[PDB]
């Protein structure tokens, strides 16, 4: 049990790029809170050797109210477009997803327990 | 959506005392990590009003290897002897998690997208 808490992180079984050599891609994670920052990887898995295909980090701010990546965080969710998809690039892409500082306190209330008590 | 990210707490729907005055009560929590501190809240429900009967906090140590209250975390869980309980003591008991400074680092991979690219 050394590594770092884990990500339930769940990701399409496959896709179809479009002709036009763009692919979208949904990385889902479950995590309740938003940390102030996240970073989102795309990691090519060719056989026996791993490299990175994508990668974009983004913090909390305010908002106003070969292959290359386009990333779009969302509660729970991050969209990956690919573009400049060639045949060769046709493959195992593994999603991953890392979360830093975290919310510092969270609380839960129970539904309650009825006690009886007997003389 | 002003609150503090929600804590999932389960706790027995229904619990006799024992005919010596003593409870037990296990509230459960989903949470991936250890969080530095925890502080367990037990609160009466008695019609309108709500009352603390008991609470108390832990952190992460090095450790080797009316009514009164017992408090034992555990992974996800933590049990809550009650002794001390008269007849006047049944009701409504409500169990509160309070988990304070998160793992400040979580990972997860996805189990892969098969991508398809065709000319
Ligand atoms: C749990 C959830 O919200 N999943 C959605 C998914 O259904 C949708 O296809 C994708 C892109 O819009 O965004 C995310
Ligand atoms: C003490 C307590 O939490 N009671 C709740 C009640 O207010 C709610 O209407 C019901 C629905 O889930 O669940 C239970
Ligand atoms: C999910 C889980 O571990 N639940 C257990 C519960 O079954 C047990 O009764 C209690 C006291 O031993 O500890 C906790
Ligand atoms: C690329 C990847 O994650 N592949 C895994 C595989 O290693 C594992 O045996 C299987 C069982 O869940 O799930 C999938």
């Amino acid at each position: 049990y050394g590594g770092p808490p884990a990500l339930q992180v769940t990701q399409p079984r496959v896709v179809l790029a479009s002709m036009k050599g763009v692919a979208s891609l949904a990385c889902e994670y479950e995590f309740t809170g938003k940390a102030k920052e996240i970073r989102v990887t795309l990691i090519r898995q060719t056989g026996n050797e791993f490299h990175e295909v994508c990668a974009s980090s983004f913090t909390t701010e305010y908002e106003p109210f070969d292959i290359e990546c386009h990333v779009q965080p969302s509660e729970n969710n991050v969209t990956l477009t690919l573009m400049g998809l060639k045949a060769t690039d046709t493959g195992l892409y593994v999603c991953r997803v890392e979360l830093m500082y975290p919310p510092p306190y969270y609380m839960g209330l129970g539904n309650g327990t009825q006690i009886y008590v007997v003389e």
